[PDB]
C-alpha cells in the first residue's frame, strides 16, 4: 500500500468550491494509480469523501478542485494515494479554511402543527441543521394563511434555533384549517420555502361533563371508578379524574389522566378506611371540560 501524500493546501476557496493542491508520497515499490480526497467540519461525522473535478482523480494529478461543499463552513482536507495493492495513509490534514457565505436554500423539513389553547393556531418545524445555514443571521419566515384565502400573513424569527410558532387572534375560528410554510433567510438574503402544509387550529375544549358516575372499593388501597361519556360536546382524548382524601382540602388532589375511550379506571396506593372524594372530567388537545358530580366512596380496611 503507498505511503501518506504530503503537502495538502487550498489554493482558491469560495462559497462551494475549493481548489486543492498536494505533493506524491511514497508509493512502497507499487504504482500509485489514484487520489481521492476528504473533507472534514464541524458537523461531518469525520472524514468523508468529496466530489472532485475530475470526477476521477489520477495518479498523475496533483491538483484539483472540490464542489458542492457548504457554504460558510470550515473546512479541513486531506489526500490519500492508492497502489494495487490498496488505499493508502491519509495525508495530514491541510489548514482549515471556511467557505464564503451565500443565499441560504435549505427549507425545514417536516413543518406540521396543531393543538393549542383557545383562539391559537400552533406551528411547527425541525430547527435547520448549522452547516445548511450557508451563513450568519439565519432564521425563518413562517407564512400562513386560512385555507381558501389568499393573503399570507407573516411571521419573522430571527433565532436559528427556533422550532415552533404560535399565532393566537380572535380571528381564529376553532379548528380550522391554515395553509402553512415555512421559510429561511440569512444575511446574504431570503431563501425558498417549504411546501405548503395543511395545519389546523386549536380544538375546542369539551363542554359537557361526563355522567352517571359512581366508583367501587375494592380492597384497602384500591378502588374502581366508572362514568359515562358525555352526549351531544366536542372531541375527547381521555379523562381526568381527580381524588382526595375526606381529611385533605379539594385542592390538594392528586389526578390521573385516561387515554382512548377507556370509560372506568383504577385508583392504587391509597389509604385503608378511610373516606375518598372523587370527580371526573373531559379533556382533550384545548383543555378540561366542565366536571361530574363528587362521588364518595370509603377504602375497605
Amino acid at each position: 500500500p503507498p505511503g501518506p501524500p504530503e503537502a495538502v493546501t487550498i489554493d482558491e476557496i469560495t462559497d462551494t468550491t475549493a481548489q486543492l493542491s498536494w505533493r506524491p508520497g511514497p508509493d512502497n515499490h507499487s504504482p500509485i494509480t489514484m487520489y481521492v480526497i476528504q473533507a472534514r467540519t464541524p458537523f461531518s461525522v469525520g472524514w468523508q469523501a468529496v466530489n472532485t473535478v475530475p470526477d476521477l482523480v489520477d495518479g498523475k494529478t496533483f491538483t484539483a478542485t472540490v464542489v458542492g461543499l457548504n457554504p460558510w463552513v470550515e473546512y479541513e482536507f486531506r489526500t490519500v494515494a492508492a497502489n494495487v495493492i490498496g488505499i493508502g495513509e491519509p495525508s495530514r490534514p491541510s489548514e482549515k479554511r471556511r467557505t464564503e457565505e451565500a443565499l441560504p436554500e435549505v427549507t425545514p423539513a417536516n413543518v406540521s402543527g396543531g393543538g393549542g389553547s383557545k383562539s391559537e393556531l400552533v406551528i411547527t418545524w425541525e430547527t435547520v441543521p448549522e452547516e445548511l445555514q450557508n451563513g450568519r443571521g439565519f432564521g425563518y419566515v413562517v407564512a400562513f394563511r386560512p385555507h381558501g384565502k389568499m393573503i399570507w400573513m407573516l411571521t419573522v424569527l430571527a433565532s436559528a434555533d427556533a422550532s415552533r410558532y404560535v399565532f393566537r387572534n380572535e380571528s381564529v375560528r376553532p379548528f380550522s384549517p391554515f395553509e402553512v410554510k415555512v421559510g429561511v433567510f440569512n444575511n446574504k438574503g431570503e431563501g425558498p420555502f417549504s411546501p405548503t402544509t395543511l395545519v389546523y387550529s386549536a380544538e375546542e375544549e369539551p363542554t359537557k361533563p361526563p355522567a352517571s358516575i359512581f366508583a367501587r372499593s375494592l380492597s384497602a388501597t384500591d378502588i374502581e371508578v366508572f362514568w359515562a361519556s358525555p352526549i351531544g360536546r366536542g372531541r375527547i382524548q381521555g379523562y381526568e379524574v381527580k381524588y382526595w382524601r375526606h381529611d385533605d382540602k379539594e385542592e390538594n388532589a392528586k389526578k390521573i389522566r385516561t387515554v382512548g375511550n377507556q370509560t372506568s379506571t383504577k385508583i392504587t396506593n391509597l389509604k385503608g378506611s378511610a373516606l375518598y372524594h372523587l370527580s371526573v372530567k373531559a379533556y382533550n388537545s384545548a383543555g378540561t371540560g366542565p366536571s361530574s358530580a363528587t362521588v364518595n366512596v370509603t377504602t375497605r380496611k
